[PDB]
């Protein structure tokens, strides 16, 4: 079946493309959050120091 074969190759292509997109965007989203956490922790440390006076 040339038709079933072509379908399957197309669906393989989509699957790779979609999983790649998910993986990259997930990593980048996590990356972003970890930067936010780091910045917040730096600001907290600085504020706490400052308040010690």
């Amino acid at each position: 079946d040339d038709l079933f074969e072509e379908l399957e190759e197309q669906l393989l292509i989509a699957d790779v493309g979609v999983e790649t997109t998910r993986k990259i965007i997930t990593n980048l989203t996590e990356g972003a959050s970890r930067k936010q956490l780091r910045d917040a922790e730096a600001l907290y440390g600085l504020l706490k120091e400052e308040m010690g006076e």
